[PDB]
């Protein structure tokens, strides 16, 4: 089997769509654009 979760660091950056950890407030910035915008799926009509 497998067990040990240690990946923490408790970074002062985090994602509000994943919850991810940075460093700095610039490449938390630059990962957000990759969540507002996926393929094309699921036509929510406004
Ligand atoms: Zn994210």
């Amino acid at each position: 089997g497998s067990s040990g979760s240690s990946g923490t660091g408790e970074k002062p950056f985090k994602c509000v769509e994943c919850g991810k950890g940075f460093s700095r407030r610039s490449a938390l910035n630059v990962h957000h654009k990759l969540h507002t915008g996926e393929k094309p799926s699921g036509p929510s009509s406004g």
